[PDB]
C-alpha cells in the first residue's frame, strides 16, 4: 500500500461484545470517521495478521482534505455529520443484531489509529459518555510501518486492553 511522506492517516477500531468495527477516518487538521467508507466487521478472536492488515486498508483509504474543498465543506457540515452519524448506528445495530443504541454502545471501546511517516499511534480510550470516548494517559501503543501485520495486530489488542 501506498503512504506519502509528510502524509497523515487515521484510523478507528472499536469493539464490544459482539464485534470488532474498523473504520477509515478522514480529515483535515482534525480527522474523523468518514462514511464514505463502510465500518469492516470482525469477530472479537479475529487473528492478528487480520486485524493487522484490515487497519492497514483502513488506514490506505484516509481522505486528507484541502481546507475549504467541496469534500472538507462536506465533510464538517453539522448536519451532515449528524445524518450520517445516525446511518451509521442505525446499519451497525442491524448488522449486530442490536435493537437500541443503548445495547449498541454500552460496552464499546475505542482506539484511534494515526499513521504519519511510518510512525503508528494507537491510542486507548476512556469510555467516557454513552457514545463518546476521551483520552487516558501516557497508554499509547507505538509501532511502525517497519511492524508486519501480525505485530500490528498485536499492537492493536494490546491497545483495546487498555481502553477503560
Ligand atoms: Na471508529
Amino acid at each position: 500500500m501506498t503512504f506519502n511522506q509528510e502524509q497523515d492517516y487515521w484510523a478507528g477500531y472499536k469493539a464490544n461484545e459482539r464485534a470488532l468495527i474498523i473504520q477509515t477516518w478522514s480529515g483535515f487538521g482534525r480527522y474523523a470517521p468518514d462514511h464514505l467508507y463502510p465500518p469492516h466487521i470482525l469477530p472479537l478472536d479475529t487473528d492478528n495478521e487480520t486485524l493487522g492488515t484490515t487497519v492497514l486498508q483502513a488506514l490506505a483509504n484516509s481522505r486528507t482534505f484541502v481546507y475549504d474543498s467541496p469534500e472538507d465543506q462536506d465533510f464538517f457540515d453539522t448536519e451532515k455529520i449528524r445524518q450520517r452519524y445516525e446511518d451509521w448506528v442505525a446499519k451497525l445495530c442491524g448488522n449486530l443484531g442490536y435493537k437500541t443504541r443503548r445495547a449498541l454502545f454500552k460496552n464499546m471501546m475505542s482506539v484511534d489509529i494515526w499513521l504519519h511517516n511510518g510512525c503508528l499511534k494507537i491510542s486507548p480510550s476512556r469510555h467516557v459518555k454513552l457514545e463518546a470516548w476521551d483520552a487516558i494517559d501516557a497508554d499509547d501503543v507505538i509501532l511502525s510501518l517497519d511492524n508486519s501485520p501480525e505485530e500490528i495486530g498485536a499492537g492493536l489488542k494490546l491497545a483495546l486492553s487498555r481502553c477503560r
